């Protein structure tokens, strides 16, 4: 009947007055002969067959001043007639906003009074809100938190909730959704900028993994196999990044928690312990390799400045990384000298043949390495080619250039010539790689590609126009030579055309107005035209607009630097054999008297600020032994 | 200078060029083909309030208000 309609729609207003008097009504009826049973027609009549929503899930999606007043009536009258565990737990059908509870929605609506009761009614803590809605495949059609009131709460910036929540006995803080993320995962994903969001993530997620006081919600891999703290590097949230990576948990009963310890300290003077278990190049994958390799985040270079990342990839570039570049630094330097000399003092011997022989034994090895590196790569993107991968392909294309030109040689093709030409070109335009390990040359070097990229490819663009539309109309009218004279004319063609321009653009050669032009005073007046755009107008511009995109680089670039640096770091490192890895951190040491033995990286700092009592640390005598 | 003065409002400057093209080509199109418009009518008031909307959405973890002036409850699009 109407009676379903009127209780939802009394329920919506927020009137109570009126409430019970639809709700009486209903316990008539059930003294009808229902047939069948009480409970299960009552809970029909109460709840919307279409999508599953019931009246207390009505009722919190429409807050009111009364609101509260409806959730009690509405959980009394389910009370009473033993059908309160299947009414407050009952969930959306629909497959939009299947697993959505009546607890999710109070949380949702930020009812914290409202939801205290709901628990103690029996609501379900761990219900899943799997629907599509809560698992949406962009940004802009649905919201993730981690599909389960817990995370909502967290989520949401509600600690008062989360707190109620994890001091109930049948939460599970473990829980995993259908992505396998746990509360710690959802955080991770949830979490933005420091512009966006008040820092309230890192803070609930202390709250909450000292309440679980346990490493199994830390180290807990979703269906990608990634840990909170790998997923942090994956999706490029720098602030959860810091603070897990950098983590100190003063209160005591709790500190294996930590990834950062303090052996000593004396004073200002203090040392400071990394914890690298999971971030290290000894793991198969780590927060180091992700925050290197990334493509879908445009942060790497800020994550790179962290206290345990930067002082990594610090220590072991001085180790091995150093000498191995330089020793890939000799032998591409010998290549190319010694592909230069075979070339230049070409044929137009008994003693020297072990040198040629190195050129393609060499071209074969930077042929092998590359072609699997940019297979292993997976280069989509075109930022990603120019970011990440363009010294992968000059390197590669120099060195097929010369096993071409040896394929060439052999056959009766003289187009060999040309190809190895073309190695010694780009070969020594290679070396501009090396710049990187200085920071003086680095910076140098990642400032040309972003002004190549911003500056000088937008400007040729534009020359080429007014070179060759100028070119063409230049050319057009001009007069043919006489038979007499046969170069009456420099401009005799489109090609004699842009060259002359292309010449008047560098400032070579002579201007000779007196051309064989039917129109002299038009001829000349493209000419000026033409030196206005580009010598007074495109050629200045260039260099201030350069300038502006220096100022904006230049304070970045010193990152830029490091990050392009570090590629080639774990590059090194992976070159290396199975053997040999000696090179690592310190050693075990004992963090925590319950056999916990972590692989730290040590670090000095000196404050002269905060001037507090050392009474968390891990030795009592502050000198390194 | 006058680099550094027009680039932190030519990005503008360039929208402001672009949207005088915009409106020029859809002059140019004629009476019929108009099928190109916004969102239909949305019963945005139940006195018989129906008008063409456009549809943003918007991500502000900021305020945390408690949402009750709302036209749909359901938050899934249909
Ligand atoms: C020179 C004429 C070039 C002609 C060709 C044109 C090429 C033009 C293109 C680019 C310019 C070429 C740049 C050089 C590239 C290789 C060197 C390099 O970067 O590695 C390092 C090897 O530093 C050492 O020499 C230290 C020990 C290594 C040698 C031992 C090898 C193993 C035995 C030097 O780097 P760094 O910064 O001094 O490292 C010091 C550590 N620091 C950063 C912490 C301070
Ligand atoms: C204390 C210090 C101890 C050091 C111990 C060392 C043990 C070494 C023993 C074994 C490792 C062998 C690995 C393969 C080497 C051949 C591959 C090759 O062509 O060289 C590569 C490097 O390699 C070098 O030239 C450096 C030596 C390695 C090529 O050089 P690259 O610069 O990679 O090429 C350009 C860079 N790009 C990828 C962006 C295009
Ligand atoms: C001349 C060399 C003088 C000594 C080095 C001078 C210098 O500042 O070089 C710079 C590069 O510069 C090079 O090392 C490349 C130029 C040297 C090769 C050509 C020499 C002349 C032939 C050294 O750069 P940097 O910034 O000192 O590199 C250390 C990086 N760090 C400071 C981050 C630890
Ligand atoms: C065109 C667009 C170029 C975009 C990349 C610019 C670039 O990397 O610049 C670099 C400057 O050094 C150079 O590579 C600039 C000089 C290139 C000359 C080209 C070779 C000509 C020789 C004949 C050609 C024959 C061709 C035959 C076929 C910048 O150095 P980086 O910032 O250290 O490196 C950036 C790239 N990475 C981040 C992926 C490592
Ligand atoms: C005669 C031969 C000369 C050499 C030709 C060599 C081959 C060249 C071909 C291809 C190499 C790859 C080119 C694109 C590189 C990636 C994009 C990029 O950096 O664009 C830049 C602009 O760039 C332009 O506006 C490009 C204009 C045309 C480029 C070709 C010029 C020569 C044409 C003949 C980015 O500029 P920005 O200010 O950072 O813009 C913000 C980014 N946004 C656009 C995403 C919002
Ligand atoms: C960046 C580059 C990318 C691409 C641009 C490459 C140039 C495009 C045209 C190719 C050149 C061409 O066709 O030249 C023709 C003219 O043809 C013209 O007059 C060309 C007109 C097209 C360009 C006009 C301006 C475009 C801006 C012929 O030229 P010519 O000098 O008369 O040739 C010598 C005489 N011969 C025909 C006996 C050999
Ligand atoms: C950075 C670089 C800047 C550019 C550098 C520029 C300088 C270098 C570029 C070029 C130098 C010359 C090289 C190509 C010469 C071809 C011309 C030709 O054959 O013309 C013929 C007439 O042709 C006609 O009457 C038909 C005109 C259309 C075809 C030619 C223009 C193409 C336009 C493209 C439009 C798209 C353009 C898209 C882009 C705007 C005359 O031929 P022929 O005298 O009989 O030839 C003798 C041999 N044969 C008898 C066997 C045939
Ligand atoms: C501010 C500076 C910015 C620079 C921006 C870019 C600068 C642009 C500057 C252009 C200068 C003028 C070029 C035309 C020269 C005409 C003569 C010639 O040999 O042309 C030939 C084409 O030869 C080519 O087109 C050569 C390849 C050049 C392509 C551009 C490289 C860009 C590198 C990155 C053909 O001439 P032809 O009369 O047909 O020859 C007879 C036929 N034959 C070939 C069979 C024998
Ligand atoms: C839209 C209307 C706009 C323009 C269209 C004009 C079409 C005129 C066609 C015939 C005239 C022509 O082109 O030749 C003239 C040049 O012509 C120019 O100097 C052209 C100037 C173009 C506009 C310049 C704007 C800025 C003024 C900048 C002023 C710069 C200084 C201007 C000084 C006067 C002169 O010809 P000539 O070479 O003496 O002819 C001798 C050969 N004959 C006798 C066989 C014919
Ligand atoms: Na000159």
């Amino acid at each position: 009947r109407r009676l379903k309609k009127r209780i939802f729609a009394a329920v919506s207003e927020g009137c109570v007055e009126e409430l019970v008097e639809l709700l009486v009504e209903l316990q008539e009826l059930c003294r009808r002969r229902h047939d069948e049973d009480v409970p299960d027609f009552l809970m029909h009549k109460l709840t919307a067959s279409d999508t599953g929503k019931t009246c207390l899930m009505k009722a919190l999606l429409n807050i009111n001043p009364n609101t509260k007043e409806i959730v009690r009536i509405l959980l009394a009258f389910a009370e009473e007639n033993d059908i309160l565990g299947r009414f407050i737990n009952a969930e959306y059908t629909e497959e939009a906003y299947e697993g959505q509870t009546a607890l999710n929605i109070a949380i949702e609506r930020r009812q914290g009074d409202i939801a205290a009761l709901l628990i103690a009614a029996g609501a379900d803590v761990n219900a899943h809100a799997k629907g599509a809605f809560f698992n949406p495949k962009y940004q802009h059609e649905g919201f993730y938190f981690g599909e389960t009131p817990l995370a909502l709460a967290a989520c949401t910036n509600q600690p008062e909730i989360v707190q109620l929540l994890m001091e109930h006995e049948q939460t599970d803080i473990t829980s995993r959704d259908s992505r396998g993320n746990n509360i710690l995962h959802a955080l991770v994903t949830v979490a933005e900028d420091f512009k966006t969001q008040n820092d309230f993530v890192k803070r609930m997620y202390d709250m909450i993994l000292l309440r679980s006081g346990n490493w199994e919600l830390e180290t807990t891999r979703n269906n990608d196999g990634l840990t909170p703290l790998q997923l942090a590097a994956k999706m490029g949230k720098a602030e959860i990044l810091k603070y897990i990576l950098s983590r100190e948990i003063k209160e005591k009963r709790l500190r294996s928690l930590s990834r950062k310890f303090t052996d000593w300290a004396y004073g200002p003077v203090s040392s400071s312990l990394y914890d690298l278990t999971n971030v290290d190049t000894t793991t198969d994958n780590s927060v180091l390799e992700i925050t290197v390799y990334n493509t879908n985040i445009d942060n790497r270079h800020e994550m790179l400045t962290l206290e345990p990342l930067h002082t990594l990839l610090h220590m072991k570039w001085k180790k091995f990384a150093k000498h191995m570049f330089f020793l890939s630094f000799c032998f591409y330097f010998f290549y190319n000298i010694t592909l230069t000399l075979v070339s230049y003092y070409r044929p137009r011997g008994w003693l020297q043949l072990l040198g040629r022989m190195f050129v393609l034994i060499w071209a074969m090895c930077i042929s092998v390495k590359e072609g699997i590196a940019i297979f292993l790569l997976r280069p989509s993107d075109l930022q990603s080619i120019l970011s990440d991968a363009w010294f992968h392909f000059v390197f590669f294309i120099q060195a097929v250039l010369v096993i071409l030109s040896v394929f060439l040689y052999l056959f009766a093709y003289k187009e060999y010539l040309a190809c190895l030409v073309l190695a010694m070109a780009l070969g020594w335009a290679n070396m501009l790689y090396y710049t990187r390990g200085f920071q003086s040359m680095g910076m140098y070097s990642v400032m040309i590609q972003k002004v190549i990229l911003h500056d000088v490819l937008k400007f040729l663009f534009v020359y080429i126009v007014f070179l060759l539309g100028f070119g063409v109309a230049l050319a057009s009218l001009i007069e043919k030579c006489p038979k007499d004279n046969k170069d009456c004319s420099s401009y005799g063609s489109f090609s004699d055309a842009v060259l002359e321009l292309f010449k008047l653009t560098i400032g070579l050669g002579d201007l000779n107005i007196q051309q064989n032009s039917k129109y002299p005073i038009l001829f000349l007046f493209l000419l000026i035209t033409y030196v206005i755009l580009t010598f007074v107008l495109l050629l200045n511009m260039l260099i201030a607009l350069m300038g502006e995109t220096v100022e904006n680089v230049s304070k970045e670039s010193e990152r830029i630097w490091r990050l392009q640096r570090a590629r080639t770091i774990l590059e090194f490192e992976k070159m290396l054999p199975e053997w040999l890895r000696s090179r690592f951190r310190m050693g075990e040491l004992c963090k925590v008297a319950e056999d916990d033995f972590r692989l730290c990286l040590r670090i000095n700092e000196v404050k002269w600020t905060e001037w507090k009592t050392h009474v968390s640390f891990l030795n009592e005598d502050p000198g390194p032994v």
